[PDB]
């Protein structure tokens, strides 16, 4: 991908821009999403490329290549954008079976990420993209880490909204496949609230809630959790409660959650 053939359109999300790969220079070329650095950050970015280039799933945003000119990461562009805003815009159209379809695909994608020893560390509805009405894909691999063969966890202070963090990430910066399962429980809650602002993880935790991180942690240690979303099927709420188990070892695996989500449809 020659840099001189990548034409800027707008900003999407370091930053992600909407560009057109226009070799003919006639405004007929394909639309792409291009990520760039705006030191140690160069090492973080090279890592993101290698991780994403080695991922191959219908439920993970597709790597296209890298750019060359006088380096940028080139990926596929999904016009529908993030799942958070799509859920808010199409509230009346999506029913509990469509929400369970989205839930199942995310889970299948996470199953594949853990098979590749990859911890995402930023799983949330805002970071999932919509391919079509019936197809969702996991994105934003900016905080992704690879677990060594000898280790099952990773020790990192986080700069993401604190409401998606497992207690062991809050109290000790421990990140694992099991902290991704905690976050996933928050993704289900977000899905069944249709990413409504007034009952969002931030809104509802701040109402229930020394520093803020410590207050949230005290609350979670007490066994307090987010309430069942309005009109939530009980079976779904029981699954969120399983993902929010205090001990990482007691949380269901993505391969265990998969058939349970499919059975509900
Ligand atoms: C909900 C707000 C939002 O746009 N969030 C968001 C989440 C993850 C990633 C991005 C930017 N990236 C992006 C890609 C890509 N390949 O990373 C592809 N297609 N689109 C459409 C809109 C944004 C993106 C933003």
């Amino acid at each position: 991908f020659e840099e001189r053939h990548l034409k800027y359109i707008s900003q999407l999300g370091g930053s992600v821009e909407l560009c057109r790969y226009d070799p003919l220079g006639d405004n007929t070329g394909a639309l792409v999403a291009v990520k760039q650095l705006q030191p140690d950050q160069q090492r973080d970015f090279q890592r993101e490329i290698q991780i994403l280039k080695a991922l191959h799933s219908d439920f993970i945003v597709k790597y296209r290549g890298v750019s060359y000119g006088p380096l940028r990461l080139v990926m596929e562009y999904l016009p529908s954008g993030c799942l958070r805003d799509f859920l808010q815009r199409h509230r009346a159209r999506l029913d509990a079976s469509r929400l369970l379809l989205y839930s199942s695909q995310i889970c299948k994608g996470m199953e594949y990420l853990g098979s590749r020893r990859c911890v995402h560390r930023d799983l949330a509805a805002r970071n999932i993209l919509v391919e079509s009405e019936a197809h969702v894909k996991i994105a934003d691999f900016g905080l992704a880490k690879l677990l060594p063969l000898d280790k099952d966890y990773y020790v990192v202070p986080g700069q993401s909204p604190i409401f998606w963090y497992a207690p062991e990430s809050l109290s000790d910066n421990i990140f694992s496949r099991q902290s991704d399962v905690w976050s996933f429980g928050v993704v289900l809650y977000e899905l069944f609230t249709y990413c409504d602002k007034s009952c969002s993880p931030s809104a509802e935790f701040l109402r229930m809630m020394v520093p803020a991180l410590s207050r949230l942690l005290e609350l979670l240690e007490e066994g307090q959790r987010l309430p069942a979303p309005p009109a939530c099927p009980a079976e779904v709420h029981e699954l969120m409660k399983l993902c929010w188990a205090p001990s990482p070892q007691d949380r269901p695996s993505f391969s265990a959650l998969g058939p349970q989500l499919d059975m509900l449809w």
